[PDB]
RNA sequence: CCCCCCCCCCCCCCCCCCCCCCCCCCCCCCCCCCCCCCCCCCCCCCCCCCCCCCCCCCCCCCCCCCCCCC
């Protein structure tokens, strides 16, 4: 009888935050480089000279990069992304100086020393290749931009984590995933470049969405680069940013582990559905919420349901999936006991017949 | 069975039928600062934490003057006249920040004393102070709000038990701004926090707007996402008994069995079912100090408050909530059933939708 | 009791590659051959001739 | 080919109504106690991960329909 006492906190806290028909102008007197479309050849070129030589200082080698997303999204387009992200910023157009090009924000010094250190290189090795550099391997291949920008997908992934555990995981799927791209162009300094990323994501904070709507816009063409459907391929693996807990959550009910049938954790299904149900209410945009840095995510918190987090936990570490994760576990006894069961699980081997539906006949011959 | 008076229904709907509209507030002025000075006021806040003052009265009104500068030039105003209050706005000047209520004086004070600051530590660092400590860190006016955040949560209690709750939590959520400014005098800062929330009533909606406002856009810095996070926490306002509430049939406490108890049942459903109708405004009622509010009043049920206040006891959920309790018998008895739930470990195989033949191997589980 | 439990992750992913509403405009500089449908008969000598 | 018989219709009787009876008519204000609400705790996040990779032209038979009677 005693039904009627609910309450759908969770979904009211998302709706209050819809309700705001009154809009924030953060970033105030700000002011960022954008490159007309134009250009897109010359900032192609800067891109490849970064790779090509081993240069003193990598600071604006992420700039470099949005500059050539500037090229690619629009001329002018690009104000308009940025102004819809909240930031009231304004742009700058880059222009070009005697032939360089003079980008806002970027010491014409370090525009000079990048492409001063790359014609010194380009020398060096034309003096042994005897006169002999194959387009591939030269700063001018069309590719370079998009090699750059797959660093700073790498880094765009592990933004979630530490400065330093992103520079891990960026050197050592670089190292397997750019591998040819490193073969044409070995002075590529990984770390230093992924480095300037991870500034540049964070100082330039509407910049993470200049770069998703990159993304997003080269997920749509029809035809695109080697280089290019890479990019996209690791943007993807960045998804479910932040949201770990959510999708270990599922694999725990996939392993059915029977540690989600505790009184204590049933008790907290009604709060664990309303957050998964809450994804639903916000749809696709709802995985890269927390990689936008955006103040609506957070509501995504299986706070709420700590004995519900120390199964899911405990699931992962059993199946061995757990690996560097620091995430708290509240339940230590909950934990050590849904661990016990998937490791169980993760060793045996079972076959449902019941799943199957075959004739008796396929299920006979199944058992010999 | 027609002896039936849908009561709170109707109280609610009274509160709507008001075609007159209350004007207080009526000679009221109010310090509003345009969207032109957000860098002028950004560097004040962030003078406000990076040295130690003498006074930290002002603090929260430059904190608003922030969030007026995030908000609107003037869109400001279109808020606080639609939150009921007549008040009327005063644009902030320059001369060589004028903002209206604010002593000139103490602008200056607070400037001087932060380059005094700034010199003494330059200095030392050997002319070497990173953009991440200067008060000039766009970061610094979010900070300041945060502590308001935090005093805004515990708007609920004293004034006393707020400064605790903000000083603690202040410490591990604003550990790193701490780091950058060891100055910031969070007690003081949060005292003119709670000083303006109490005094401008009007600007408890306009800090809602900024966090409302806040929680849509795009992109959001570290610190805007926290805020959010603080304010979030803040949503069960005043309302603790009707969220212990559904824990009290969540924990399947049999005192909700209790004949007295079933008695308040229609009484209790309707306080649940006014909430549904009021919708999302419903949680930050308490919050804003609307008149509205308090018709989500667990007083027409006492035998249930007490039943749910024993079950939050049992689990150790209770702490320091001064919640009275009417039907002390029935407290005790929920609160007996709660704490035996509360160590008893038991599996629903019901519940995860096993094959007996995974269920069969669970068993064999020692 | 435990339904609910659920994402639809690899659908949102798609999802979010429809939502551009900005386009790439790659191979800025780039030229290359078209031949007139006037010119089919030519062609199609050149092309007999490989 | 179809069709092919027989065949006007009607026709009696018969006015209706007629009794009785106004309705209503008692009693009766309602109201009346208690009662502010709140009060605890809580940043979130943290792992891993490019995908792709085989083979493969299809087609291939046969066949006008119609044809009585009335």
């Amino acid at each position: 009888s005693l039904q009627g006492i609910h309450l759908s906190d969770l979904s009211y806290k998302h709706a209050i935050l819809k309700e705001s028909q009154y809009t924030i102008k953060r970033d105030v007197g700000t002011t960022t480089a954008v490159t007309p479309s134009s250009l897109q050849q010359e900032i192609t070129l800067l891109c490849g000279e970064i790779l090509y030589a081993k240069h003193a200082d990598y600071k604006y080698a992420a700039e470099i990069g949005i500059q050539y997303i500037s090229t690619a999204l629009g001329s002018e387009r690009v104000q308009q992304i940025l102004r819809n992200s909240g930031s009231e910023v304004q742009v700058v157009l880059t222009r070009t100086y005697s032939q360089m090009l003079d980008i806002h924000g970027v010491e014409k010094s370090w525009v000079e020393e990048i492409d001063k250190e790359a014609r010194k290189t380009m020398a060096t090795l034309l003096k042994e290749s005897s006169g002999n550099i194959p387009q591939n391997q030269r700063p001018s291949a069309p590719d370079t931009p998009i090699i750059l920008l797959c660093v700073g997908a790498l880094i765009f992934t592990k933004l979630a984590s530490t400065i330093e555990v992103g520079l891990e995981t960026t050197v050592r799927r670089a190292n397997r995933v750019l591998s040819d791209a490193l073969k044409r162009y070995p002075r590529m300094d990984i770390p230093k470049i992924a480095r300037s990323f991870y500034d540049l994501f964070e100082q330039k904070v509407y910049h993470r969405s200049l770069f998703i709507e990159y993304g997003k816009a080269l997920g749509s063409s029809s035809t695109g680069s080697k280089a290019e459907s890479l990019f996209v391929n690791i943007f993807m693996q960045a998804y479910g940013a932040g949201q770990t807990m959510l999708r270990w959550g599922v694999i725990a009910r996939s392993s059915n582990n029977i540690m989600l049938g505790h009184v204590s954790v049933q008790a907290e299904l009604k709060q664990v559905t309303e957050v998964y149900d809450l994804v639903r209410e916000m749809g696709p945009e709802s995985g890269l919420l927390h990689l936008r840095q955006s103040p609506k995510a957070g509501l995504l918190s299986l706070a709420n349901c700590p004995n519900f987090a120390s199964v899911v936990l405990g699931n992962a570490s059993g199946l061995g999936i757990i690996g560097m994760y620091r995430g708290r576990v509240p339940n230590t006894e909950l934990f050590s006991a849904a661990e016990s069961y998937a490791k169980s699980l993760k060793e045996s081997n079972k076959i449902n017949f019941s799943s199957l539906g075959l004739t008796d006949e396929e299920k006979e011959a199944a058992e010999h």
